[PDB]
Parts: C-alpha cells; sequence; structure tokens
C-alpha cells in the first residue's frame, strides 16, 4: 500500500474514491479504488481470474485493517464524458457498433462464467486512445445511485435475476450513444419502471408470462400502449433497430444472450475505428 504514489483522485466509484496512483516500486500507472466481510474477500479474489481485454484489468488486492485496495489497470477516460465530449456531432455510428461489439464480447466473457455485471452504465465503462472499451467494477456488486439502467425484472422485485440484466443494460447504452439522450432516466423506482412502460408498453401475461407474478407488480400499474420502435432511436437503421429490440425484451429469457448479439447482421460490417481524445 505505501508502495503507490497517490498522483490525483479521479472520483467517486460506487465502492468509494478512486485514485490515480504511480507503484512507487514497478513505476506503473494504476487505479488505486479504496473500498471486511470474509465472503467478499474470495468473491473478488475470484475477479482476478476473470481476464479479458474488454474487461478492466483487476491487477491486484490489498486488504488491510479494514481497510480494502483494489488496484486496477489505468484508463484515461469513461465513456459518460466521451459521449459530452461528443454530443454536439454525435459519436459516428462505426464508433458506435464498435464500442457496442466489444462490450457483448466482453459481456460474452463474462457470462460464459456466470459471472453478471449487474451496474452496466456509462461511468464503468472505460475507453482509450486505441479505440478500446472495457466494462469496469464487473462482479463487485455480487460481492459487495442511478435507475436509468436497471432492467424491469430488478425493478419488479425478482431476486434471482439472470444475465440478461447486463444486456438490458448494455442496449439502453447502446441507445444513449445513437440519440445522445438517456433513454429512460427515471429519477425513483416507480418513475424509472413507468418510463419503461410508456415507451415499450406496460408487460402483460401476453408478452411476459408470469410478470402480474412479481413481487413489486401492482394490478393498478397503468396500462401505456407500446411506441413505434422508430420514434425511439431515430435514426439507427433497421439492423440496429432490430438488435436494441431483442436488447430490450421484456421477458429475461426471451431477451437476446451477449453470444447471440454477436451474431446479429448489424455487426456484419463492424470495424474498429479510434476515438480523438484530448487527454
Amino acid at each position: 500500500m505505501e508502495n503507490f504514489q497517490k498522483v490525483e483522485k479521479i472520483g467517486e466509484g460506487t465502492y468509494g474514491v478512486v485514485y490515480k496512483a504511480r507503484n512507487k516500486l514497478t513505476g506503473e500507472v494504476v487505479a488505486l479504488k479504496k473500498i471486511v466481510p470474509s465472503t467478499a474477500i474470495r468473491e473478488i479474489s475470484l475477479l482476478k481470474e476473470l481476464n479479458h481485454p474488454n474487461i478492466v484489468k483487476l491487477l491486484d488486492v490489498i486488504h488491510t485493517e479494514n481497510k480494502l485496495y483494489l488496484v486496477f489497470e489505468f484508463l484515461h477516460q469513461d465513456l459518460k464524458k466521451f459521449m459530452d465530449a461528443s454530443a454536439l456531432t454525435g459519436i459516428p455510428l462505426p464508433l458506435i457498433k464498435s464500442y457496442l461489439f466489444q462490450l457483448l464480447q466482453g459481456l460474452a466473457f463474462c457470462h460464459s462464467h456466470r459471472v453478471l455485471h449487474r451496474d452496466l452504465k456509462p461511468q464503468n465503462l472505460l475507453i482509450n486512445t486505441e479505440g478500446a472499451i472495457k466494462l469496469a467494477d464487473f462482479g463487485l456488486a455480487r460481492a459487495f445511485v442511478t435507475l436509468w439502467y436497471r432492467a424491469p425484472e430488478i425493478l419488479l422485485g425478482c431476486k434471482y435475476y439472470s444475465t440478461a440484466v447486463d444486456i438490458w443494460s448494455l442496449g439502453c447504452i447502446f441507445a444513449e450513444m445513437v440519440t445522445r439522450r438517456a433513454l429512460f432516466p427515471g429519477d425513483s423506482e416507480i418513475d424509472q419502471l413507468f418510463r419503461i412502460f410508456r415507451t415499450l408498453g406496460t408487460p402483460d401475461e401476453v408478452v411476459w408470462p408470469g410478470v402480474t407474478s412479481m413481487p413489486d407488480y401492482k394490478p393498478s400499474f397503468p396500462k401505456w400502449a407500446r411506441q413505434d420502435f422508430s420514434k425511439v432511436v431515430p435514426p439507427l437503421d433497421e439492423d440496429g433497430r432490430s438488435l436494441l429490440s431483442q436488447m430490450l425484451h421484456y421477458d429475461p429469457n426471451k431477451r437476446i444472450s451477449a453470444k447471440a448479439a454477436l451474431a446479429h447482421p448489424f455487426f456484419q460490417d463492424v470495424t474498429k475505428p479510434v476515438p480523438h481524445l484530448r487527454l
């Protein structure tokens, strides 16, 4: 721990403060997250084995007197900041497509190892000058404020949700890159839920078998009609709209998997362009 020289504070993460650090020993520039229960210890130890080029590498874990430090590889910017930076002009479709493709590969990898993220959002998506995008904070939720990317089954009380929640979240982020506006900016659990309802229509037994039996489901939920999908993500092409609708399917079991999504015609012409970051 004294092996680190805090270069500066990046910001407040979900589980603590994040500092840019320099390994006084190896000189490597890393990201230090100042996060303890023995169960969370084995859980994040298992995360060290979860390596993929689209997953932010957990270099080391340092436990010392209730203090838990997670040493991560450092990336220069997050997707939230990049989106704002390219808000007026919009992120080019080839870069949007490239990013979604890479995130799906990363998700496909984690999901193949029965590891869910559970909390995908633009701030935990880190990018570099080389065109790569990675998933940050993977597995930390199972281990240990924005509802915008929350899957509906989570909002309806499902206590044993699946990998499908990450697909839903990524779909919301996908739509946000395309339109330059958050898809469902809920400011309360009920507002989030109803925002989803107003756009995708209020779910029933037809589209989502067993929805009415969900814990937080109320028969009194207003019945909104599903909106024309072409009004949701204009001007995304038919392939993208097809993929997005599949990623936003109400029934978690019918929602497209990361693996399957990678096969969608939308990616037939995927390339790896680089973003222009002003570091």
